[PDB]
C-alpha cells in the first residue's frame, strides 16, 4: 500500500459505456474516446448508479475512460498505475498502450507505466471491467445465453453481483530503488518481531518508533530483529521506518506493526496469550446507492454503531474488505477474521445444474488453482496487519459430495506454509453437522453457521434450542476444538411488530438472539458468537429475499432494530474479552 | 339495560339512505321503504363503512331503515323499542307512526311501542340520524355552508366525528308490572347496601346471594337493606333479584352489585378504605373499518391487552363507553373513569370563530342546560357499577377567560347532589396550569394532561423532567388534593426507528414515557398515572395528525410498539395497587 516523503487518480467522474454487442476488443474502444458515454462514479458499483433496471443486471463487457495529467515533479522517477480493487476483471490501456490485467476483483494490481507515460502531458486511461463467473472464477457461477444473445448470469452466494471499479485507483511514484515486499511477524512470551525485505540495487536499514519519532529498538538487515520489552481495547502500534540505500537515492517506507501472537491452545483462541470471546458481526461491503463502492463517511459512521453496540470483533464476511477498514481495524483494535471470495461451493442451498460438485466440469483444476490464488493473494496483501488473528480459505462449501476432502487438504497444506503465525479456518454450511463433515479437522479453529428456528424447526424455540444445545455439544466432544459461530440471524422486517413472537417480527429475532445466547453460554467451546449480519443488504432475486437479506441488526440506512438494544446491553455488559461463567 | 325470565332488532342488515337535498322530514320518508337504498351494519359508523369519501365527511340527516316481526308470545305484553346508543341525533318512526326522538348520542333512549304494534305482524322501523353539532350539543361545534349548500362540519375535539347507529338496539318485553328505576349504595367500614324501587302497581321484595342462588341476605321494602359480614384483583360481585308483585303478573330484575365505598382523603383515593395507584389507559372507541360501532371480539381482544400489560385502571375517554364495557369492567374488577361527552370546550388548541368562550354566541344557557342533561344521563345509567368509581363531568375545558368558573360551579353541584357515593373531578387542559386555573378546587381529585417534551419544550428531556417536576409538586403545595395524570404520551410512527432518540421514533416513546415515570415516582400527591392513548385512533384532518392521533403505545389493528413492553414490565413489576417508594 502507497504512503510517500501522488496523484490519487479516482477523482471525479469517468467516462462510462456498455458492450452489449461485444465490439470493444475487437474495434479498439481503448484507443478513443468512448462513444456515446455516460458519467459514473468511482468508488462505486456500476449496478445501481443509474436507477436503469437494465444497466444493473447486465452481463458482459464495461468500459471506464478517464484521461489524466501526470505531474511535471516526476520526470525521472518510475509512474506506476495502482487499481485498489476492479471487481472481477480488469484490462487497462494507457494511451494506446496496454499495460495490465488482471481476475482477482477484490485485491489490487499495479503495472509500471514509466515509459507509456511522459510526465507533462495528459494521457487517456481505459479499463475493460468484466462480471461474468464461471466455475474457475473466486466465486464460482455459471452464465446462460438464448437467441437475441441476452446473457443471463446465475451464482451461488446470497450477496448481489456488484461490479464495477469498488475502491480507490492511485497513481504513485517511488524512487528507482523501491521497497517491493515487506514481511513483519512479532512474538510475545508470558518479545520481539523479526523483520523482511525485498528491494532492487538498494540496502536494508530498519528503525522502528512508538509515539513519535521515539526510536525504541533498531536493525540493520533483513533477519533478526529482536529488541526493548498491541491489545484489543486500544492497540498500541510502533511505527516501522525501512530504508532501502543506494547510490543515488534513498527510500524510506513506513510500515505501522503492532506486537502480537495469536495460537490455539486446545479450545481456546489465545491473543497474546490471553482467552478470548468473540463479539460482534459478520458484515458486507454494501451501501444505498453505490453497491460495494468504498466511501469514509459509511466507515466511520458504521464503526461508531459498532463501537457503541460493544462489538470487539467482526468478520470480512465473504471477500476482502477494503484494506482502510483493516487500517481502521488495527487502529482502533479490533479483532478480524479475514476471508477470501471463496463462497458458494455448494449445490444444496436451493431456493424452495451439474450433477457432482467435485466433477471435472464442476470444481476440478483451474477452481482449485485459482482458489489458492486468491489465498496468496490476500495473504500477500493483509499479512502484516496485527488485526487480522484468523485466516479463512473458504465459505460453506458443501463437503458431502466425494472429493471435497481431496479439494480442501491441499489448500490448507499451502496455506499454513504461507503463513503459519495464524491460525486457519473454514466456516461450514449447516446441511453439515457434526456426523457428516469431513474437513473441519484440517483447521485450527471450527466457525459454525446455525439457524435453528429459521430454516428448520421454524419458529419453534423448545425443539431448536435442544437441537443447537445437541449439535454444540456434539462438536465440542467431537473434534475438542474451539468454535465460533460465525453466522446466526433471523429475518426481520424493520416495522413489523406482533403479540405472539412469530417469525419475522423483530421479538422473534430478540427472542431467538437470547435462546441461541443461553445456549451459547452453556458451551465451553464456544469461543466467540457474531450475529450473523450487522446491516441488511442486496441479494439477488428470490422468493425468500424480501427486497434483499433482512436478517441485519441494522437497517440498509443503519437504522437500528429491537434487537440492537438487546445486543448492546448484552456485549457491554459483560467485561470485554471474556465469557459469561456459563450465565 | 334488559333482561328477562327479547328479540334484538340489530340482527344483520338495515336500509341506509342519504339525505343531501333535505327532503326526507318534509316528503315523509318514513312512510315509505327508502328509495335508493344500500345496506348498511349496525352497530356501526357509517362513515367507514362503504370506502366513499364523500359518505364518510357527510353532514346532514342520514335515513336507516328495517322491517322486523313482532313475535307472537308478546300478546298482552308491553313492547318497548331501546336504541342503545344513536350518535348525536336521532328520530325513530315504527310504521307511519312517530314514537321517539333523542339529542343524546352516547346514550340509550327507548319508547314504549305498545299501541302501535301488533305482535305477530312485520312492522318497518325507521330512524333519522343526525350527525350535526352546534354549540348547544355535547360536544359542541359550528356548521358552515356555502353556495352550492355543501355543508361542512367544524368541531374543537381531536377524535374524528364518526356517527350513527353505534350499538346494539333492542326490542325487549316487560310484564305490565315493570322495575322501571332502581338505585344500590354500599357501604365498607374498617357493612351492606341500602336498595331503591320504582315501580307501577306492583310490591318491591328485594333478596340477594352471591355464587349460585345462595342467599346470605334479604329485605322487603324501598330502604334500608343491611345484612352479613369487590376488589380491583378479582371483583366478587353479589347478585340482587328485584321483585315487583302485582295482583296478576309479578316481574323478577337480577342487578349485579358488588360492595365498595369509594373516597378521597387528603391526598389517596380510597377504595375500600386503601390506598391506591392508577394505571392503565385513556382508550377510544375506536375501531378499524366500523368506525365507534360496538363489537365484543374487540373488547376481548383489548381487555386481553390490557391484561397481559399489566393494566389495572382506565378512563372511558371522552365520552361514555358501551356498558357491556362496564359490565365486562365490574366483572374482572378493573376501575373505571367515567366521563360524559363535554369535550371541546376551548379555542385554543390550534393547529399552527367566535371572541370569548363564555358568551352568549357561545357556551351560554342551553350549554349549560344539555351539560347538565349528559350529567344526568351517564349518571342515570351507570350509577350502580360498581367498577365506576369516579365521575369526571368534562375533559380539557379552556377555564381562563371570563365567567368559567361561573359555568362549571353549578355543575359541580348539582352533579355532587345527584350522586354523593362517588368523588367527581374535571380534566383540566395543559394551557391552564396551577397558577391559572381557576376550577380545580371545585372537585374531588384532580386530572392531569402534560405533554411536556412533546408540544413545549419539543425533544428536550433535561428542561422537560424540571417543568413537569415543578409543575407538579407546585400543584401538590397548592391544592393538596390527589392528582392522576390521565394524559401523558408522545406520537411515534410504527416502525421509526432512530439512533438519537429524538421524536416520533419508538425510543423517544419509551424514554419520554420513562422520565416522566420517574418524575411521577419522587411526587407524593400523584394517585396514579395513565398513559394517553392505548391504541392510535382516526382524527379530523389537520398536517399535526399523520392518518390520525400516532399517541398509541398500540397501534389500531393492535400491533405493540416498543414501549408496550416497557410498560408491561413497569406495570407487573410493581405490586398491584402499590406505587412504588419513590424508586
Ligand atoms: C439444514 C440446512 C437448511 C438450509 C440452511 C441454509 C443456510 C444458508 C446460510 C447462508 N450463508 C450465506 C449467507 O450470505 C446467507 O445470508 C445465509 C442465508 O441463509 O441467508
Ligand atoms: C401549553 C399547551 C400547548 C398545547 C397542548 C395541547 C394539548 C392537547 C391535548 C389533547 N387532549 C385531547 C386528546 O384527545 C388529544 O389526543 C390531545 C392531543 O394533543 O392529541
Amino acid at each position: 500500500r502507497p504512503v510517500e516523503t501522488e496523484i490519487k487518480k479516482l477523482d471525479g467522474l469517468w467516462a462510462f459505456s456498455l458492450d452489449r454487442e461485444n465490439c470493444g476488443i475487437d474495434q479498439r474502444w481503448w484507443e478513443s474516446a468512448l462513444q456515446e458515454s455516460r458519467a459514473i462514479a468511482v468508488p462505486g458499483s456500476f449496478n445501481d448508479q443509474f436507477a436503469d433496471a437494465d444497466i444493473r443486471n447486465y452481463a458482459g463487457n464495461v468500459w471506464y475512460q478517464r484521461e489524466v495529467f501526470i505531474p511535471k515533479g516526476w520526470a525521472g522517477q518510475r509512474i506506476v498505475l495502482r487499481f485498489d480493487a476492479v471487481t472481477h476483471y480488469g484490462k487497462v490501456w494507457v494511451n494506446n498502450q496496454e499495460v495490465m490485467e488482471h481476475q482477482g476483483g477484490y485485491t489490487p494490481f499495479e503495472a509500471d507505466v514509466t515509459p507509456y507515460v511522459i510526465a507533462g502531458k495528459s494521457v487517456r486511461i481505459t479499463v475493460c471491467v468484466n462480471n461474468e463467473l464461471n466455475w474457475q472464477t473466486i466465486p464460482p457461477g455459471m452464465v446462460i445465453t438464448d437467441e437475441n444473445g441476452k446473457k443471463k448470469q446465475s451464482y451461488f452466494h446470497d450477496f448481489f453481483n456488484y461490479a464495477g471499479i469498488h475502491r480507490s485507483v492511485m497513481l504513485y511514484t517511488t524512487p528507482n530503488t523501491w521497497v517491493d515486499d515487506i514481511t513483519v511477524v512479532t512474538h510475545v512470551a508470558q518479545h520481539a518481531s523479526v523483520d523482511w525485505q525485498v528491494v532492487a540495487n538498494g540496502d536494508v536499514s530498519v528503525e522502528l518508533r512508538d509515539a513519535d519519532q521515539q526510536v525504541v529498538a533498531t536493525g540493520q538487515g533483513t533477519s533478526g530483529t529482536l529488541q526493548v520489552v498491541w491489545q484489543p481495547g486500544e492497540g498500541y502500534l510502533y511505527e516501522l521506518c525501512v530504508t532501502a540505500k543506494s547510490q543515488t537515492e534513498c527510500d524510506i517506507y513506513p510500515l505501522r506493526v503492532g506486537i502480537r501472537s495469536v495460537a490455539v491452545k486446545g479450545e481456546q483462541f489465545l491473543i497474546n496469550h490471553k482467552p478470548f470471546y468473540f463479539t460482534g458481526f459478520g458484515r458486507h461491503e454494501d451501501a444505498d446507492l453505490r453497491g460495494k463502492g468504498f466511501d469514509n463517511v459509511l466507515m466511520v459512521h458504521d464503526h461508531a454503531l459498532m463501537d457503541w453496540i460493544g462489538a470487539n470483533s467482526y468478520r470480512t464476511s465473504h471477500y476482502p474488505y477494503a484494506e482502510e477498514m483493516l487500517d481502521w481495524a488495527d487502529e482502533h483494535g479490533i479483532v478480524v477474521i479475514d476471508e477470501t471470495a471463496a463462497v458458494g461451493f455448494n449445490l444444496s442451498l436451493g431456493i424452495g445444474k451439474p450433477k457432482e460438485l467435485y466433477s471435472e466440469e464442476a470444481v476440478n483444476g483451474e477452481t482449485q488453482q485459482a482458489h489458492l490464488q486468491a489465498i496468496k493473494e490476500l495473504i500477500a496483501r493483509d499479512k502484516n496487519h496485527p488485526s487480522v488473528v484468523m485466516w479463512s480459505i473458504a465459505n460453506e462449501p458443501d463437503t458431502r459430495p466425494q472429493g471435497a476432502r481431496e479439494y480442501f487438504a491441499p489448500l490448507a497444506e499451502a496455506t499454513r506454509k504461507l503463513d503459519p503465525t495464524r491460525p486457519i479456518t473454514c466456516v461450514n454450511v449447516m446441511f453439515c453437522d457434526a456426523h457428516t463433515d469431513t474437513i473441519s479437522d484440517l483447521f485450527d479453529v471450527l466457525c459454525l453457521n446455525r439457524y435453528y428456528g429459521w430454516y428448520v424447526q421454524s419458529g419453534d424455540l423448545e425443539t431448536a434450542e435442544k437441537v443447537l444445545e445437541k449439535e454444540l455439544l456434539a462438536w465440542q466432544e467431537k473434534l475438542h476444538q474451539p468454535i465460533i459461530i460465525t453466522e446466526y440471524g433471523v429475518d426481520t422486517l424493520a416495522g413489523l411488530h406482533s403479540m405472539y413472537t412469530d417469525m419475522w417480527s423483530e421479538e422473534y429475532q430478540c427472542a431467538w438472539l437470547d435462546m441461541y445466547h443461553r445456549v451459547f453460554d452453556r458451551v465451553s467451546a464456544v469461543v466467540g458468537e457474531q450475529v450473523w449480519n450487522f446491516a441488511d443488504f442486496a441479494t439477488s432475486q428470490g422468493i425468500l429475499r424480501v427486497g434483499g437479506n433482512k436478517k441485519g441488526i441494522f437497517t440498509r440506512d443503519r437504522k437500528p432494530k429491537s434487537a440492537a438494544f438487546l445486543l448492546q446491553k448484552r456485549w457491554t455488559g459483560m467485561n470485554f474479552g471474556e465469557k459469561p461463567q456459563q450465565g
